[PDB]
């Protein structure tokens, strides 16, 4: 049904909206929570806090979000066998609310505990929310446009990040006080997802293979498709089902010891190890700090910051015309190299900062090129690259190895960024430059074209490089 198209859009809204929000909520109250941290550690552990460990306390406070995602990757392979798909999607609503109330209690109490452990309960909502959804929301009415749903998931991450700056302004909600409500505003998107979940009927391919409930399924497909002809669409979903139970689900550890995936387990991880160490997550995270040191005038940082996430939204909608026309190889490999030079130009601005008054205005232009290069370049392409990278026997095991490196890497970039700032001062992005160009070199010589080609030449092209032939 056409009316369900926006309902399904809302069904994918709160899960994607919330994950992006947590990446940008750090941005506005960054000095305010640190001052509130100062009121902590003197109340019970009475002594002034050394600045060396003060940054450590904030660094673990921000990076713990990634760790909750990592256990969110591991929780699926236990809970998924007995809990249902909507039932698992029902659970994160409870985790989101429980996480929010701990955040709302942050100023009610006088401790730092609830912020750290409470954000762990936000981290698990960065898990199953972005581990259930992306390959399991794929129940839009047309089955041929599913490539759009790849980017539809990605665009709402932009708004989730974008609303963080909007709701963190010095006029709307981000003040010296009322900062718990900046965290406490996360309730209303959660309940909206909770409100739409009963409104969303069910998962049409779940009840067919698990519950054996074809009588209710045919009514479900009429709700999604909105058409009377249903027999052809219910027979095709069983067509692949017999193939699924014919094939053997290969375990996780058998990949890391198989010689035919010697340079394929290590190349899927570095395709997305260069997704979090690409640095953009650091941009979103610590944006208030980094713009301040680049010669920017004070009292306007949030006033210019909206462009950091603004073009993220604009580039995402503009990415629809790029994927089909260019493919998946040249923009992925060309995206990293395009911004490898821009880090150098960024570092030129950050080093000088004084020769002209437009140098700080040149610094911000460098940042906007990085986001424009990213969403248009490597965006959701690594998510869908890995889908066709392996075959269907190891694909459910693909995200087991891919998810774990995703969040440990996100934990790595979040934890070590502030230490690099205080140590390397203005050359802090040189390390970020080395890793990103490394992805350009590594992926150039290994990855062939993947657009519009079936697995046969994907394997045959790789078999040459691998001398695989087991
Ligand atoms: O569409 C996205 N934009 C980002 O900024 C981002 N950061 C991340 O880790 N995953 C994504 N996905």
């Amino acid at each position: 049904s056409c009316s369900l198209l926006v309902a399904s859009l809302a069904g994918a809204f709160g899960s994607s909206f919330l994950y992006g929000y947590n990446l940008s909520v750090v941005n506005a109250p960054t000095p305010y929570i640190k001052a509130f941290y100062n009121e902590s550690w003197e109340r019970r552990h009475g002594r002034p806090i050394d600045p060396d460990t003060l940054t450590l306390l904030w660094s673990v406070t921000v990076s713990i979000f990634a760790i909750g995602g990592l256990v969110g990757t591991l929780i699926v392979k236990m809970i998924g066998k007995v809990l249902g798909r909507k039932h698992t999607l029902l659970a994160n609503n409870g985790f989101a609310i429980s996480a929010a109330l701990l955040m709302a209690c942050s100023l009610q109490a006088g401790a730092f505990e609830m912020l750290i452990v409470g954000r762990f309960i936000m981290g698990i909502d960065g898990g199953v929310a972005l581990s259930v959804l992306p390959m399991y929301l794929s129940e839009i009415s047309p089955k041929e446009i599913r490539g759009s749903l790849g980017q539809v998931t990605a665009i709402f991450i932009c708004i989730g990040v974008f609303t963080g700056q909007l709701l963190g302004l010095p006029e709307l909600l981000g003040k010296e006080s009322t900062w718990p409500y900046l965290f406490g505003v996360i309730v209303v998107p959660a309940v909206v997802q909770l409100l739409s979940l009963p409104f969303l009927p069910d998962s049409p391919r779940y009840l067919l293979l698990e519950k054996h409930n074809e009588a209710r399924a045919v009514k479900a497909f009429q709700t999604f498709l909105g058409k009377a002809d249903v027999s052809q669409e219910v027979e095709e979903v069983l067509a692949e089902s017999r193939v699924q139970r014919s094939i053997r689900l290969v375990s996780v550890l058998e990949l890391l010891r198989a010689p035919y995936v010697r340079w394929q387990v290590v190349t899927v991880i570095v395709t997305m190890a260069c997704y979090q160490l690409c640095g953009l997550n650091a941009i979103w995270f610590y944006t208030n700090s980094i713009f301040g040191k680049a010669g920017i005038p004070p009292a306007k940082i949030p006033y210019v910051t909206l462009s950091t996430g603004g073009i993220e939204t604009l580039a995402a909608v503009f990415s629809g015309l790029v994927i089909e026309h260019l493919g998946r190889r040249p923009l992925l490999i060309g995206g990293f190299g395009l911004m490898g030079l821009f880090f150098g130009t960024l570092t030129i601005t950050l080093t000088l900062q004084d020769h002209a008054p437009w140098v700080p205005y040149l610094s911000i232009v460098g940042i906007l090129a990085i986001i424009a290069s990213f969403c248009s370049g490597p965006g959701g392409i690594p998510f869908i690259l890995t889908g066709e990278f392996f075959q269907q026997s190891q694909r459910p095991a693909a995200f087991i190895i891919a998810g774990t490196v995703n969040w440990l890497s996100n934990f790595a970039v979040g934890l070590l960024f502030p230490f690099i700032q205080k140590s390397l001062d203005t050359y802090c992005f040189l390390v970020f430059a080395t890793i990103c160009i490394t992805g350009a070199i590594y992926l150039y010589f290994v990855l062939p074209e993947t657009k519009n080609r079936t697995y046969a030449e994907i394997s045959q092209a790789f078999s040459k490089r691998n001398k695989a032939y087991p």
